[PDB]
């Protein structure tokens, strides 16, 4: 089938003074013709400006740690968060066209003051403890393996209750929101509104009992009311899938590939309107079938060792390393040991708007 | 406002030979005129043929136990289940116009053979253990406080793995299904297809991790894929609600009234298309506000002591006792000690069809 | 596969004084055992008490006309409507277990006073004119071929603006509503609230422009806000389908079988929560493939000549004749001339509750 | 309340060699810190790079006409479409961050060859006739006042059947699709696949009968199957609203302001997943209340004379003139004569993702 390089170009006008005058009037009148731009504007398949890229956790940690020494956290700058900037996205602090990802660092006894914004956000922890994030006044402990949510427009601030630093990753729909013009922002309290440090938040104490819904929470929500998806449950779910597979029972998405989607328990859908969160566990030796998927995804290695292949290029990966797969880039994971990864993506956007497509090798 | 007793009856024809001949032709031609039937067919508010009624657990147990002595369980009759028959429903084995409820009794080492039917069903246990119910080949342990589901068209049979008898209650949409003509039925295996007795079923091992969904289970279901809602989770959820109330935090539906709805985790909706299951826990001294609700509900006392008021009549209640509240009958619960009750209803039917109405005293 | 007649009956207790005493205690305690009732309560496939039956329009007209002479219309009896009573439904004025159908007759200058009720209702006209039905104060002309709606809880009354009588058919969910206990009813004005007789109602003037929705009507409704589905549109739609078929283009449901569903334009779904309305037009010679469908349906012949086959029995049909197909009864239509039929059913109930099943001969 | 200009900037590190070295390592490692970017990335309310702007139809026509003389239409460039480029969007052929708008010109007997692409598209006509657009093989006449749809992935080409030129406007989600990486594109036939010029398309002959749905079209669609929303219906709907207002009846969105939304008749929702189309008619003298709305909108004056106010600035408008209102820009319309406008927007994106907000003056 023809592409933009092989098709006949039948709209090539004669290069005369009249043509050049027409084209000068276009500039003056804020007009740009489709016929000179077609192939750029409307590619055969997606061709992102973002490139696949890997950031090493050892490098992220060094830069975050040095930032903890040299930059105080507080009002204005709001957070000591270091955004991952895709080399292909022109100097914008965007890991992909839709998503922001950052390593955030909070030192001994620091607080990061309360604010809210339309942009949706989550926190994920490969390692560490000591921080509580207070979401609409509800303190939520942050620990290794936990997904924490802060849906758009919820007040949130954080405090380190400890004499030891903690780091984690943030994901937000900042780049989508900046480009599409949906951002609103409000400064809240200079200190978190509750310094208490309970083991479990009020949201969890209501919503984290499997298959049960409070009669006071019968209205569905656009975002999950669960503030913490704790490691204990994620680990148990993934283990049970591999055990069910051992027993000859359906459960894994693919052979030796256990995986869950974190969900809004009021609907069974995605945690937030713009962001999908998953967790994958591959047995030693597993090699996933190559996928092309519309929209972008980011993974963080939680545990074990393995590799990612993107555009045919293998990169070895270790605990904490992060990678981005832009739209339609062919990708696969290869597990050396048992290989655990946290994943996020802009797939709820693509699916809501009927733009999603998937190609899987061998099917 | 006028009712059918106080309105003028302006369609009263002269009682002549011609009128009586007209009315005889109506009988011959299978015609029945609205004008002689209006008030019956279309009441001012619902007036059920079912009456409020209470069955004592001590009486249910005696009859079930004697049935265990005198009647063998097996093919044909299928189950040793004793249906609660509303005195107002003309000899039909219906607790309400929509619902069947029964005490079922399975003796030492008995099996009840496998079958399936379009009618949706659940099991609830106030006391006992030893039985496994095998649902589409997945053995599901039955224990005190557990809700077990068997959605329409799932093969199910049960076996007592023990030398001791067990009793439980069944709820089904049998009366709805019989009157509306939606019943299909298929005999399966004469013995259960798996005699293994695991602590937890495969359904639970996949689906009972709070806020997590397997990537192999991304299609929504019409009924919950959770085969067991275990007492441990229900008890914890209800306790946390009362604790949150202690802490000044929203959670209970009403003061001292904790309550959950069992839900399909794929949608956040009801367990099955025709049947809603809830569990309520009232602090000692709680008296619920009087409700009128369209459609019928049945409760079983799980624990504690208290009373129900129906149509203004108080009946004292004990562990295991069962009562039915027909459509639009005013009802309230009064808790003497801490008072725990399992509840089921036909409310998903009423709500699906936009017939639901609720009146709550003092609001 | 086994049925209830061929299965072994393994729950047959020894007929002793102790057994008979047990069974007497069951009666005293309002208990009815499943084992003596199983096959009745839970049939292999639906076996309705309703039977297929045909009512002749010439007979309906004679009885309605005589009723117009002998019975005045007004308060109390409310409407001069003659309900079609299924011979199998025990003297209940029910055409099926879910639906009421009636021929209603309004003589010269009569009014039928305003009321409302939870039961949903529609009017269909095989022939006649002169009546306006005033629905929540909006006068809606009634003419040949028109479907008129009156969703539950809308005030409605009717008046004949003419010196000539008119007859039509009513359909309601009266039998569903009576058996399920969802009926509420309120008397309104003794006269219609607006005697004006516009050609088109306000509802239609807002809602009957194809593919357009008023910005003041962006909230979805549970029932259609279109008060009249006029013959002109139904006829044009059916004709265009047969023309598209002539042109080799997809459109008809089956060869020579044009058909539409009347829909709620806010959702694209059924006109009312409990009732589905369709209109079918078959070319001369068309014989539809035999269907078994869960739930009941009623047709009225609008025009042309043909036959229905039910349970293998052929009945010839003429203009106005009405027939009922109970749940799971095999049925087919045979067209002698071009054959037009209006159809209603309880299918939205069956589909909402996941009870629908369909068997089509040759597929 | 604080904004980014008035808040204290508490994250200002000491400008030392160590800090500058840290910041150099950030560049080297593709890291950009939040603390230097916060206010840009996360504004108090949306602050688009797009600016309000007006393009005159007389200018668009001159440039399109000259393009018809100097540039041939055909393969490669695909369409002689002149995109409206927002002065604030850096040289991108985008009228807003989400939407493309263009004047397209097709001369006597020209054809524009068939292609398809994931990007959704529509055509609107302020004036002219003679072109047919062939959509998945179904020829759709284009005439004054018509909205034509071409949902993503439908093959489409166009041909002028006449010796006279025609111009119209195109709207697409090109800028959304380019930035979010969802574009796929396929070249089809070099000539349209059907040169026939029927008055009405097959889609319309099936789908444009108010409140009726073909039994062969019971599956819902993500986009409307109506290929043409003809002027006749839009005009009648708007007139009826103003008449109902005359009669004291609810209908208009605001006093003297009639308006419709073009809808997908299978769902009652928007025509396509990314684009909302409306048509407004204001009585002489009407001044709409000032709105701020999230996301962008574009209007074209269809008929009459009036003005738009954006950011407090009044611009007088005539037949065919086009304007863009970027996200959150305050806007109002003022009608001198009776004032008719076609409107499109990215609102289905904002609403699907829960980003929509609206401020209306005086409420
Ligand atoms: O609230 C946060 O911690 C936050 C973290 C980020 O990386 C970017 C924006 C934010 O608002
Ligand atoms: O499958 C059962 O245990 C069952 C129990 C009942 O009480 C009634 C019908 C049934 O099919
Ligand atoms: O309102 C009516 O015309 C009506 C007609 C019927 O056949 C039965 C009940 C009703 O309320
Ligand atoms: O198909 C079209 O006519 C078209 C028109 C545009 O203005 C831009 C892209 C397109 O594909
Ligand atoms: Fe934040
Ligand atoms: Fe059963
Ligand atoms: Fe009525
Ligand atoms: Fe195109």
């Amino acid at each position: 089938k023809l592409d933009h390089e092989s098709v006949t170009q039948a709209m090539q006008p004669k290069d005369t003074p009249e043509l050049r005058a027409l084209y000068k009037s276009f500039e003056e009148e804020s007009i740009i013709p489709l016929w000179t731009q077609l192939g750029d504007l409307m590619p055969i398949h997606p061709k992102s400006k973002a490139v696949p890229h890997v950031w090493k956790w050892s490098t992220l940690l060094r830069l975050a740690r040095k930032s903890g020494e040299l930059v105080p956290v507080g009002r204005g700058g709001e957070r000591r968060a270091l955004g991952l900037a895709n080399p292909g996205l022109g100097g914008n602090a965007y890991i992909s066209p839709t998503m922001w990802a950052a390593i955030q660092y909070l030192g001994p006894r620091e607080t990061a003051p309360e604010h809210r914004h339309s942009q949706n956000a989550f926190r994920f922890v490969v390692e560490g403890e000591g921080v509580w994030t207070v979401v609409n006044g509800d303190p939520v402990r942050m620990s290794r393996g936990d997904l924490l949510l802060t849906p758009g427009w919820c007040f949130h601030g954080h405090m380190n209750d400890t004499d030891q630093p903690m780091a984690w990753i943030d994901g937000l729909d900042i780049p989508f929101s900046q480009q599409m013009d949906v951002g609103f922002f409000e400064f809240g309290s200079d200190r978190v509104t509750d310094y208490a440090t309970p083991n479990f938040s009020r949201g969890e104490r209501l919503w984290c009992h499997p298959g049960l819904r409070p009669l006071s929470g019968l209205q569905n929500t656009v975002a999950s009311p669960i503030g913490a998806y704790r490691w204990e449950f994620t680990d148990r779910a993934l283990t049970e899938q591999l055990l069910l597979e051992d027993e000859g029972q359906p459960a894994t998405v693919a052979p030796g590939h256990a995986a869950i989607r974190y969900v809004n328990p009021t609907t069974g859908g995605d945690v937030m309107p713009t962001l999908r969160c998953e967790f994958h566990r591959l047995r030693a030796g597993t090699e996933t079938a190559t996928r092309n998927e519309v929209g972008s995804t980011v993974f963080q290695v939680f545990e074990g060792a393995g590799a990612v292949v993107m555009n045919g290029e293998t990169t070895k990966l270790e605990k904490g390393d992060m990678f981005v797969v832009p739209s339609w880039v062919p990708w696969s994971l290869q597990a050396e040991t048992q290989f655990d990864l946290f994943r996020f993506s802009d797939a709820p956007i693509m699916e809501a708007l009927s733009f999603m497509r998937t190609k899987i090798e061998g099917q």
